């Protein structure tokens, strides 16, 4: 055994050095008398020998060990024996002597670290790296920015670089240590992205001819120089309609804001950048600003003022004021452009027109279209068939036929109604095991529930199973009308005069309903009654199912399919010092029903019971985003009246705008054909919808707040004389858009305050950006803090350092209690005209937690309920 | 109680678990990133580790300093092994405490209101409490206490932190134990004079005054409230007030104090009333009741027991001058081999423990596994299913011992009592076990013989029988059994069995080893009984039948003050003997008997058990190493003259009050002393199997003509176990040596280390005294073997337990039983765990005519 002196030489292992080392220790920290104790000495060679030993235990026949290895060993063996003083005086003095041998090294150092790396070019050729180009692109990055530090980024990046590196992998190399710092400060993700825009920019310019590179303030000339080559080049290679041609480019150029590009989150440009900017040969050719500038223009191509309306929308997108749906983002401003990819079906009872529902399924699924099926008139097994002179198996055969189109052109939601015969087949076609005869895995499903049902729900009623075909006047009737017109067949079947039918225990038949929620998702609950009540088109026809997200409510027959032309405020956008600013709402409102009107002539249509009932009733869905996030900003718990309060006042809000936006349209364009007759026409506006429910359902079973903010009596008024659109509001799932725009999905909870997303080099954690900056405040931010949230997976429940005010504030999703949700979305259904999309979160899980949630969305109103989320671990 | 934390700048908050966890984590965080996920997990394990050091610190609360914190922070991460985290810890707290050094108090009275520290009682009470008492520093107990107070500290907290401050400093000079417990009065007398409403606070100096007052008022309030007999009303209180020494309170230990007021001064709502010098008069007053010259008996009994010179036994200290006085607590019984009298025996067992008593049951009468029952037709399964039930009537009435003689049947079963693993239906682990070893049976274990077990219905004169008439009848049976005329026995090899005793002993414990035949041949009252056993603590001989359970009426001489100048005080000793002989004389009369069984043994044979403490503390101030010659002949000398005195007081009593009733007959009646009865066993076991010295320096022969006439007392000395008398008076348990010259006590209070004082006192006079010689000492757990400095005849003195040969503990001890009457309890310490060691060490204890042994200490 040997020991690597501090500097090179090689010397024997000598126990006497340790022994003598730790005696030191002992004689410094007591005093010389006991320089002669037998305990010393014996403690001593103790700790020596288990010192000596380990070394031993871990090599063969001798080996060679640093001094600093043993210098640890001795510590830990002093330690170990809780020597405390002895210990810890050993580590001061240890360090001590570390001290001035780092100082005595650096009084005698040299310096030569020099020259710089060579930057190697796409030709090949060698060229010095630009530090003056350098500084440039990482200040305007961290402009405008707090606890950012420019200078600590391009040190780190300096680092990891070698002679020989390409400009492509430099840019990354900034961006890789530019996001390693966002989870110590968020504001970084605005630093990161900046940084990439630099790729962006060389790989978009230099293909258009316009720069071989360029830096961020230089685009305040080059975007007006690149708009006229995007369209240009879009043009040549059919990428972008030529129509876009026709604008005024060099007007258009100018009204571009190169510093709206500061405005994105990393994640908000990846998205972009990955899926949505238009591109040749692998190569993005459109810049962010452009991007947003031709789908403006897509959506203005017959506008009277084609450069007016196109700024006017192009300044609402860029600015994430307001978000086009994803359809309308990818293809405004291309040829035969699918603008709204959301539609509803009704399947007719018969052969031929079953499969024409079939065909139109994949027809509009050919392109990422998400369909709603109602399949209620479709007659049940044991139904009689003329001309085959046999028996019907029911639905479930034709819904295998659906499922697999669906996986043939690559989603559907079939809905049936309660009373229909084939429901407990239907209940379980979403079950993992069993016979796969009865299975549809690539479809989802839900329920199209009358009130009557959930009324023998709540008063342990019976419920009779009926054949459409024997009934098939039911499926079209709702309120009133149903249940009279019901409890007639149900009369007729206990009096043997209607043969084909099946009587439950309504209680029963829920109970199969919420476990099958519970065990397979599926099938969801949506409420056929409140859909039909409170439609603005009962007098031209009927709802007969939502959608795939179940947000929409709109007619459907043998000669329309209903279309779903989507785009959702930023309500974060619109909170200013703590408050809504009511102000600048009612312009992006205005602006956004204009671009959802123009969506409707503008959208190439597939099949033409698509065109006719867009043309015909020019229905569009206006929802929110951002829900979440805002509140953060007025420092409201989601679980708390003065969420519910906010949710019922901001619906209120901006459904006054919206609708007053369709009566200014109607002005301009004229209403829709079908206007004469509506709610609308009536003056039934959503406020009164609610309480016409609540007197035909009945009080004893329906319950709602119809508080009022606003003074709706001179807007009833001029609705009279028409609007635009049949359906104004919808609240839609918001994945993507939010992402691009950097705020909560739609009126979701935060699912998670952290999530630790790996898909590269190592694993980086994001941190809700409010969550951090409220911690700042308290003075809360702080590494053992952060190690805190990754141990608790984000919550910060169960964190004694947080007070009781930001433990409410950043409840998750799953320990906020569902009645808040409910409650709120109950208050924001008073307002919209449709529906909107609400996933539920219950930990706790019961089949009587399920019972109680369930009763309560009926009970309190709402049109439809969406995804459960439920944890059985609590 | 509440744990407060002093900042840095004098400030007082809340304990708070979460501010250990941050600073630990700062330093896990400061090295390490993704193995960091373990990092919450083992700090929250360090932080518990650290809160429950402080919690076992300080129990019912208290102040802590921050540097205190940081230090059993540091420590608990040494001790994980975290010597990265660790050196990271100490070299941040370091540079922070450098960049520091760079860069008035009011009290919360009961009522809530506020006043100033009064600085100037502070000094009075903590220069009273130093009087007297070398190498005490009241400057420094009052700065180191004022570190520990606050501004709104409550009134009872700044004594709790003078009391705390002084007992630290035990460790470094012994006389603060004086310190710590005198200043603990200054409490008890604000709680007691408050109570009574003499005063509202009081200092030591005016005690001297307000005993006087005090003690009227004690007597009155408490008659009162139904806590003393009324009977102490007729005292004359003004005469017994001017008696009271107020300086007799300077003589406490602090745990002596403590274990006075926590368990025995009375005490109504929770508030001890009663000071320490009244409950001493009171329970002097309590055995005067029934005395002719009431007050003068009371002034002389008060003066013995305040002086510590004596101390009666624990039930009389608390319920003499109470209501139906249970002022003895010890009691042996013999069980009668029928169903009816089983269950009356264990009736009694109830009703004698129901107030804390202590019992011997003497079982051996109860017929065998296999015995035959014409009850039915059926065989008896033995004495252990009805030991079952003894051991459940302790543990629902809650202490009892069993003893069972060794030809016993049932023995073997016996013998397993109390192993930790098997079938518990043949276990008793809440009951103490015993064997009755007949001298026969030993001189088989000599010879390597045979022993032959029977059942009690077929033998059932041999429990009675002993020594020669014993072996006599017992070989009788032996050979009846041979040849098919005694059906049920079981033949083994004794050495077999003896050696299964000694292996249970050892392993379990239990069951304990006495002897039957010295025990009987040596009974004053073999005329009138037999003794069937001895009690729960194996230091009592006492005859028992069906009419008769024996009572041990105890208390103890205090050796300590009894000598001076490095030699015994024969005169002061006398003095001593004569009145504790008279008080327990009186215990019989005074006590409150629930038992009939128990009034008639102790009004017909008036048996007493005078002991002895403070033994190995004598020898220190003799400078007499335990393991020595001198050590012997003290013990032997010393016990000798007690034994003397103790039988001259009996003749006293009884030429004043009469002989006991059973007196003729007796030995004492045929001039049959301890030391002769002692010689008599010689000449009855044989000289092959006992060897005793036989030894004397008084003149006994007048004495022996004296006894002849009349004694009071049917038995006069046992030497008892002194756990809590010993500690009250401050002094060595009976006859132990030293277990350890160094441990921590842990009590409620706290923790506070406790080293030897003489030792510290002879290491001092040699200027061996330091901090080094402490941590020698901890290191070494207070053995003084292994420390260079310590001359050897130091080495000698203060040997402990393990360390003084077991041979030199049965040698005193077989001195002492040749003067004693009765027993004397007798642990037994083994270093060496070996079965051969055993053998030797019981052996001798038989062969050196020792009557009973206790508990073995053994190590391994
Ligand atoms: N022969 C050896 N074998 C093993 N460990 C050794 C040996 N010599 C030294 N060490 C270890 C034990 C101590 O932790 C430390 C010794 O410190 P020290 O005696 O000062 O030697 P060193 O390497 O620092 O040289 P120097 O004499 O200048 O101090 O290194
Ligand atoms: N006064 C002291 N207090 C505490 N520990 C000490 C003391 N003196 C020595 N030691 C311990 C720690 C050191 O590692 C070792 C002494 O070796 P020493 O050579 O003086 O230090 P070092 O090896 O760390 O540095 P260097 O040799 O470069 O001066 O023993
Ligand atoms: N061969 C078949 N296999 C399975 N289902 C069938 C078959 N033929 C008909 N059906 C089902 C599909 C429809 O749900 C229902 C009605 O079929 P359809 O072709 O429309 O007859 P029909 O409408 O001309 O006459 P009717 O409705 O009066 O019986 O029967
Ligand atoms: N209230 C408390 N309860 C328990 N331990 C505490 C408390 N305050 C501090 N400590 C202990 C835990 C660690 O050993 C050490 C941590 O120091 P620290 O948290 O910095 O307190 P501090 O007195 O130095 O105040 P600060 O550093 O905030 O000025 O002190
Ligand atoms: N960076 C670190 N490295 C190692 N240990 C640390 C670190 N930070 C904190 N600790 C440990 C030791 C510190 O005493 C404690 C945190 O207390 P801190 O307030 O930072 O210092 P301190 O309490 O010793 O002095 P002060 O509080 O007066 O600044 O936790
Ligand atoms: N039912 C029983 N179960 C167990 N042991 C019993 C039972 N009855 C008696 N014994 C035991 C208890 C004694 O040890 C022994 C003698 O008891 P017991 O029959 O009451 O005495 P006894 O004197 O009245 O009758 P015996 O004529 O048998 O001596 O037998
Ligand atoms: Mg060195
Ligand atoms: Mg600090």
């Amino acid at each position: 055994l040997r020991v690597i002196k501090r500097n090179g030489t090689v010397v024997p292992y000598t126990d006497d050095k340790i022994t003598v080392a730790i005696t030191k220790a002992f004689l410094a920290v007591e005093g010389g008398t006991a320089a002669a104790s037998s305990r010393i000495h014996d403690t001593v060679r103790r700790l020596t020998e288990q010192v000596t030993a380990t070394f031993k235990r871990r090599m063969p026949s001798g080996g060679t060990i640093h001094i600093e290895e043993i210098q640890d060993q001795v510590e830990l063996a002093l330690m170990r024996a809780g020597e405390q003083k002895v210990a810890r005086d050993y580590v001061i003095y240890r360090e001590a002597r570390a001290a001035e041998r780092k100082n005595a090294g650096a009084a005698s150092d040299v310096a030569q670290p020099h020259p710089s790396i060579r930057i190697t070019r796409a030709d090949g050729s060698l060229s010095p790296l630009d530090m003056g180009r350098l500084n440039t692109i990482i200040s305007e990055a961290c402009e405008g920015l707090a606890e950012v530090d420019g200078a600590l980024i391009e040190r780190e990046t300096l680092k990891n670089l070698y002679d020989g590196v390409a400009e492509k992998d430099v840019n990354t190399a900034l961006v890789m240590t530019a996001r390693t710092l966002v989870e110590r400060e968020p504001n970084y993700s605005y630093v990161t992205a900046r940084l990439l825009m630099d790729t962006l920019r060389a790989e978009a310019l230099g293909f258009l001819g316009v720069a071989e590179s360029a830096t961020h303030h230089e685009m305040a000339e080059l975007y007006a120089k690149a708009l006229p080559a995007y369209i240009e080049k879009g043009a040549e290679f059919e990428l972008v309609d030529a129509k876009l041609k026709e604008f005024d480019l060099e007007k258009l150029g100018k009204a571009i804001d190169h510093e709206r590009d500061q405005q994105f989150t990393y994640l908000g440009l990846q998205t972009l950048y990955d899926r949505y900017f238009i591109h040749k040969d692998g190569i993005r050719f459109e810049l962010p600003q452009i991007f947003f500038m031709r789908v403006a223009m897509g959506l203005a191509i017959e506008e009277k003022d084609r450069e007016a309306r196109a700024i006017e929308f192009y300044n609402l997108l860029s600015s994430f004021d307001y978000m086009s749906s994803t359809p309308t983002l990818f293809n405004a401003g291309t040829l035969r452009p699918q603008l709204s990819s959301c539609y509803l079906t009704t399947v007719p009872d018969d052969l031929s027109g079953i499969y024409g529902a079939i065909h139109d399924n994949a027809m509009l699924s050919k392109f990422a279209g998400g369909l709603g099926n109602d399949w209620t008139p479709v007659r049940a097994l044991g139904s009689y068939i003329k001309g085959t002179n046999g028996k019907s198996q029911g639905v479930v055969p034709f819904l295998k036929v659906v499922n697999d189109t669906a996986v043939a052109v690559n989603a559907v939601c079939a809905y049936l109604e309660t009373w229909h015969l084939d429901i407990e087949e239907f209940l379980e076609l979403r079950k993992n095991t069993g016979d796969d005869r009865r299975r549809t895995h690539d479809m989802n499903t839900a329920n199209w529930i009358p009130d009557l049902f959930m009324k023998r729900v709540f008063d342990d009623g019976s419920w009779t199973l009926f054949s459409p075909s024997d009934v098939p006047d039911l499926h079209d009737l709702y309120g009133k009308a149903f249940e009279e017109r019901y409890e007639y067949y149900e009369a007729l079947a206990s009096y043997g005069k209607l043969k084909l039918h099946k009587v439950v225990q309504a209680k029963d038949l829920w109970r199969k309903m919420l476990s099958m929620l519970f065990e397979t998702g599926h099938p969801w609950l949506t409420f056929k009654d409140p859909c039909n009540l409170r439609s603005p088109q009962q007098h031209v026809g009927v709802v007969h199912s939502s959608n795939l997200c179940t947000e929409i409510t709109l007619n459907t027959n043998k000669d329309e399919i209903a279309v779903c032309n989507l785009g959702s405020i930023n309500l974060v956008n619109h909170i200013v010092d703590g408050k809504l600013d009511t102000a600048k709402l009612e312009k992006t409102v205005k602006t956004a029903v204009r671009m959802l009107d123009n969506v409707i002539d503008i959208n190439y249509y597939s099949v033409p019971q698509a065109q006719n009932s867009n043309f015909k009733h020019r229905p569009v869905g206006l929802g929110i985003m951002g829900f979440q996030d805002a509140l953060y900003l007025q420092h409201i718990p989601y679980g708390s009246d003065a969420a519910i309060a906010f949710a019922d006042q901001s619906m209120e809000a901006i459904s006054y705008y919206a609708i007053q936006a369709s009566c200014d349209l109607a002005d301009e364009r004229g209403a829709y054909q079908t206007f004469q007759g509506s709610l609308w026409s009536q003056g039934i506006l959503p406020i009164d919808s609610e309480k016409k429910l609540i007197e035909e359902r009945g009080a004893k079973y329906i319950e709602v707040d119809l508080s009022e903010t606003l003074d709706w009596a001179p807007l009833r008024e001029r609705v009279q004389k028409g609007i635009r659109n049949s359906n104004i509001m919808a609240i839609a799932p918001t994945a993507t858009i939010a992402n691009i725009t950097g705020v909560s999905q739609s009126i979701e909870p935060t699912y998670q305050n952290l999530y630790v997303k790996s898909n590269l080099s190592g694993e980086f954690t994001v941190i809700n950006p409010y969550l951090v900056r409220d911690l700042k405040a308290r003075g809360l931010w702080d590494p053992v803090m952060v190690n805190d949230l990754k141990y608790y997976d984000g919550s910060v429940q169960q964190i004694e350092r947080i007070p009781q005010d930001l433990k409410d504030l950043y409840a998750t999703a799953f320990e906020v209690e569902t009645r808040w949700i409910v409650e709120a979305a109950s208050r924001r259904q008073k307002w919209i005209d449709q529906a909107q999309s609400l996933n539920l979160y219950i930990a706790g899980a019961s089949g009587k937690k399920l019972d109680v949630t369930y009763r309560m969305a009926w009970f309190r109103g709402l049109k439809t309920t969406y995804y459960l989320r439920a944890l059985a671990a609590t």
